């Protein structure tokens, strides 16, 4: 019988069979009070005692979220729709431990992305098994609140404080101090990592003091918090709290009246509004994000990054080669996942207004003539494969760089990552290319399972990425082996190396798209 | 079969090495971790030990970067650690022959690799053959490299400079502490080593703390006057607070900065060695030896010159082509997958990475003094010239300078000129008789005849590791009837010896006209 004792009580686990080895797995442990009726909308309160024994063989409860229906049936997009009931009693986490019973094994804690409004620990690509099975280290995953129910924010009042959502992840890593010893991993040895939104996650980690010894290095995959759209100013999200309240009828003179109102309403009556809180939105709107809440974050996380107010440690950071392509069949005119998307000259100013609602005639003017020196004039898909890039370079590449540049500048160790590998199976178009959210099956390992129909060239890569990550969060240091094999060399603000990663070459390079970076840190800002 | 050493028991190994045995004892310790509080000190001596120690297998190799250049390269990757790395190091190794003798010569071999790399247990440093065909105990030392062995605050204990010359010298100290208990005598040990292991044998020649602790030196390829191979005290304090801000330790305070660098990770600290020099170049020594007012009390060259220092017989010598490895490491138009034939144009860019503050005039004459081309048809005439002008000015020029001055103090001196290319050398022919390829001929590794090398190779080794034994043995590197008579090396004739598989013959004045340059013109541009 699989039985381990945490500080909460004896959970359950189960054996799974992986590369004829075993994983034993703990899928659905609870770490806190489910957030149910008055605990709505408040910080995650601790969990009690049990005296049963749980068991902890199913993936638990999905949090409240909407579900994106823009394409029924595709795999495409359904394969990041939530695979468990969804309810408000979500507060679960997962652990996958090497078989036989490590010692003081190394524990990587994935966070998943999902604009702050999606997600869920249990999707197939998220499976630690792999990771476990071929790299001996546990791995961790948690359910956190999404949405309003995440992250409304009347900053100050403790009955919606905002930023709860970060302060689930916060608490399961409070858990994983308290209890992980139990299972074999060392809590001295923890290296966060995510994608997209969870990548913004764990970049706050670092800037927020109460998870400083909660971890011991940090991985951002296609995200960090300085990215346009990661973080809310303080009365930009109370404005949308009240808006809520207005668009289910909650509107009241106290701010603690209209919570106990919100707490009444049913999930769905809430889920329903929370897009119309935003006058115009983009694809890329954070409805209901972090804020400076005064607690998780104490001032706006740029000004903490300047002045070197984070926590001291080694991170290993990159991007996509096709951040942007995802977004535009989510809204720009023109664009369609089942035709080649030859757009025009003008549909790509419309595009641009769909992305940049509030810029001027000028400065949508000046982002076109940054993109548009071809190489070559036709080239049909210059326009289409422009706009990508506007997106991609905006919200996710140039940010992310920036985040390295300034982080390094403290003294600790960078690694910089270019990931160029369209995987074999990958259910959107061509004309996609290196999508967002597409390294993640690559970073879980997906691609050593043969039974799969992935390339043997994708195996490859798959076991480098598997094996430089947890080489990373063992040592600091993302090597794969000494010889016969390329040095991944540190990201520093002068030089600017970064390793690419694909199935020809992985080729050490420097000043990833730097005359499009330029654009963005230097003259959009005074547009 | 268990020795019993001043600080406890150890237990070896059997090699059988050529129809005979060779006892080996792999990775004893000879001091304290330096870890923790002790990062960047000197060198705690050890306390004793109750359990037995296992001397049976290779240690841990001192932190370091990694050559990786050239993944997939034996030309590269044999230099590369070949044990895990980690602070916990000082480790050292010892080779008997069997049976025990009862007072062998001691030969004690320091690596090189420019004071940032190296380590004592790579496969071209074995020491069996050696005991095993000489009846020589060879022993061998992990000592500290990068700032992690030379960082320097002068002054401070907490990180005075030379900790990795300190290292040497203790593991030298338990040597004269435990040699006899394994058939060796104390009073009979000869320091051999090449470049940067040669620069470090020569100081310990100054270094008085290390006068009593050995009898004579052998200087392959190396000396401390070479221009790589000591920092002034002004570039090590420019070096030390460009780490601290690179890291994040730039304090008010000296001790602050060292409080801060001891909580760094190692490889934070590796990492950063590379940036601390603005005009780097292939041989560009991050963190060496300093003038640190311990080991070394003044300037190298002046106590050469007043003549402080261990009167003993000493052996040099250089290889015909020992500047073509760094032509490979920056200079422009050179590869080991082509001829790497040049222009004049691409000479004149190798001067400038190899001399980066050098004037224009000074690099003209340069250039000027090695294009007197013999042939002035052949296209590889600045492709040579360029080797030529690198192995000189770096290696054989100060060789000489060094064997001049020290044999004018009565002392008996050998010099020799190796230029045998190993039939077995994973570099492109026009490389040469390089940096470092003669260490496997020193350590019989060609005596093994299930191993590609010539014939000729192994009568060439044979002779090379009878002569190092024997000038360890009785002070003068003869060897067999039909042998040439190596004359010791004067300031007037300057007799060298030289070593091929051809004929071995006499000649005198190497390289004088290049040399001249050097010595004489040179230092006044
Ligand atoms: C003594 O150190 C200073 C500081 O130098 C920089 O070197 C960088 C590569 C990097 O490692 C960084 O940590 C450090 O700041 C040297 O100063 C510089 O000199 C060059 C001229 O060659 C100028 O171009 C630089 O602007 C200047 N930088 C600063 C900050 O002053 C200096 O050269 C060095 N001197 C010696 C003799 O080593
Ligand atoms: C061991 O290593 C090479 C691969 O080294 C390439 O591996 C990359 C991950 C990267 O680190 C890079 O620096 C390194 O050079 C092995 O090579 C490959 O071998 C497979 C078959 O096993 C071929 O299908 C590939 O085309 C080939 N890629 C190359 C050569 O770039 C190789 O087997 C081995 N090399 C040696 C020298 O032992
Ligand atoms: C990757 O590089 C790291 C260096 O950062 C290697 O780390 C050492 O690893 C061993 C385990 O084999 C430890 O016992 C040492 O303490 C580590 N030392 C340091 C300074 O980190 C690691 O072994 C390398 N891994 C591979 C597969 O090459
Ligand atoms: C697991 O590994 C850790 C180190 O990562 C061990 O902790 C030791 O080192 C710590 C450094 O942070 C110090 O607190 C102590 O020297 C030591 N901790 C102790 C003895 O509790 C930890 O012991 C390991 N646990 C094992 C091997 O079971
Ligand atoms: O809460 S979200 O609305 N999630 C819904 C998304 C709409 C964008 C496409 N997909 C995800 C996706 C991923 C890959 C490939 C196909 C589809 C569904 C949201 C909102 C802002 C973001 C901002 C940045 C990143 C993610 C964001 C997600
Ligand atoms: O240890 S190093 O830091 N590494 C750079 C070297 C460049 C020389 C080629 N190799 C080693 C090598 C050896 C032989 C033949 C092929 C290759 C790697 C270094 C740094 C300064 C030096 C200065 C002087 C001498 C040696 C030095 C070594
Ligand atoms: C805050 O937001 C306000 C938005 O008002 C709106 O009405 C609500 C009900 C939603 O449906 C939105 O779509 C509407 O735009 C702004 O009117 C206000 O100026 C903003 N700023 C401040 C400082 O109040
Ligand atoms: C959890 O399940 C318990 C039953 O264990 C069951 O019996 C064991 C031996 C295994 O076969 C297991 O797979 C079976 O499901 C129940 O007795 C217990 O009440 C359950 N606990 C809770 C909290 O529901
Ligand atoms: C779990 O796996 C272990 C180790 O492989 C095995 O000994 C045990 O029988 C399994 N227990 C189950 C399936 O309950
Ligand atoms: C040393 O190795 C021997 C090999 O015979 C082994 O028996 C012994 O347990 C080891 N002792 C140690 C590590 O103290
Ligand atoms: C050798 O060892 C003996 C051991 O008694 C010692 O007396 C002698 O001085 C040593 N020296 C030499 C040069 O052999
Ligand atoms: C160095 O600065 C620290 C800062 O408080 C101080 O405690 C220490 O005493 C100082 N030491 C010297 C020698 O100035
Ligand atoms: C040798 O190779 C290097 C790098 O590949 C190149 O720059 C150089 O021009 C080549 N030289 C010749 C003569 O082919
Ligand atoms: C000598 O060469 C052969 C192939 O040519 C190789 O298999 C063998 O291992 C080599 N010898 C040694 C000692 O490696
Ligand atoms: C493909 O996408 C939509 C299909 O509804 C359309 O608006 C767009 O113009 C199409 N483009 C083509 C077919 O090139
Ligand atoms: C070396 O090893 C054995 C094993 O202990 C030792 O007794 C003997 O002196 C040597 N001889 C052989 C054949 O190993
Ligand atoms: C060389 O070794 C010693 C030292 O001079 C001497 O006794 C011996 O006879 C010499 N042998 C030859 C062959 O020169
Ligand atoms: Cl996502
Ligand atoms: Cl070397």
């Amino acid at each position: 019988d699989i039985i381990i004792a945490t500080k909460n009580g004896k959970v359950r686990g189960m054996n799974l069979t992986v590369f004829g080895g075993t994983v034993t797995a703990f899928l659905g442990i609870p770490y806190a009070q489910p957030p149910l009726g008055r605990l709505r909308f408040k910080k995650p309160q601790s969990l009690t005692k049990w005296s049963d024994i749980w068991n902890a063989t199913k993936y638990a409860n999905s949090c409240c979220q909407n579900i994106d229906q823009s394409f029924p049936g595709f795999h495409g997009s359904e394969m990041w729709n939530p695979n468990t009931d969804l309810s408000e009693d979500c507060l679960y986490l997962n652990v996958w431990i090497p078989a036989p019973k490590p010692k003081n094994a190394t524990v990587l804690i994935w966070i998943y992305g999902g604009g702050f409004q999606t997600g869920t620990s249990s999707l197939h690509v998220y499976d630690g098994k792999f990771l476990a099975r071929v790299e001996r280290v546990i791995v961790v995953s948690m359910n956190y609140r999404v949405g309003a129910l995440g992250f409304l924010a009347l900053p100050g009042n403790p009955e919606a404080p905002g930023n709860m959502g970060l302060f689930d992840q916060q608490l399961a890593l409070q858990w994983v101090q308290k209890n992980i010893a139990a299972f074999g991993g060392n809590p001295k040895s923890v290296t966060l990592f995510g994608e997209s939104a969870g990548a913004a996650s764990v970049s706050l980690h670092l800037l927020s003091p109460g998870s400083h010894s909660l971890f011991t290095r940090a991985i951002l995959q296609s995200g960090s918090f300085n990215a346009p759209w990661a973080v809310t100013s303080l009365y930009e999200a109370r404005n949308r709290t009240l808006n809520l309240a207005k668009l289910t009828g909650c509107s009241r003179e106290n701010e603690t009246e209209i919570i106990k109102c919100l707490r009444n309403k049913d999930p769905q009556e809430i889920l329903l509004n929370e897009a119309f809180v935003v006058p115009y939105g983009t694809p890329l709107s954070v409805n209901f994000g972090p804020t400076v809440d005064g607690d998780f974050l104490t001032d706006m996380p740029d000004i903490l990054l300047e002045l070197g107010q984070f926590k001291k440690t080694q991170i290993l950071v990159g991007v996509n080669k096709d951040e942007g392509t995802a977004f535009l069949v989510y809204g720009a005119p023109g664009f369609s996942k089942d035709n080649n998307s030859i757009i025009t000259r003008k549909e790509f100013q419309e595009g641009l207004k769909i992305f940049f609602p509030g810029v001027s005639e000028f400065g949508k003017e000046s982002i076109l003539f940054h993109y548009t020196d071809w190489v070559d004039d036709q080239r049909p898909e210059n326009y289409r494969e422009a706009l990508g890039d506007v997106v991609g370079d905006y919200n996710f590449i140039c940010p992310a760089l920036e985040f390295t540049k300034k982080f390094s500048e403290w003294g600790n160790n960078a690694f910089f990552y270019y990931f160029e590998h369209r995987s074999s199976k990958l259910p959107w178009p061509e004309w996609m290319g290196v999508m967002h959210g597409y390294e993640i099956e690559f970073v879980f390992g997906l691609p050593l399972e043969r039974r799969d129909n992935y390339t043997k060239a994708e195996e490859i890569l798959s076991r480098s990425i598997v094996k430089r990550w947890a080489n990373f969060a063992k040592y600091g240091n993302p090597n794969e082996t000494q010889n016969n094999s390329t040095s991944w060399p540190v990201f520093k603000s002068t030089e600017q190396k970064y390793l690419t990663l694909n199935t020809e070459s992985t080729r050490i390079m420097t000043k990833l798209r730097a005359q499009q970076c330029r654009f963005w840190t230097s003259f959009f800002p005074k547009v």
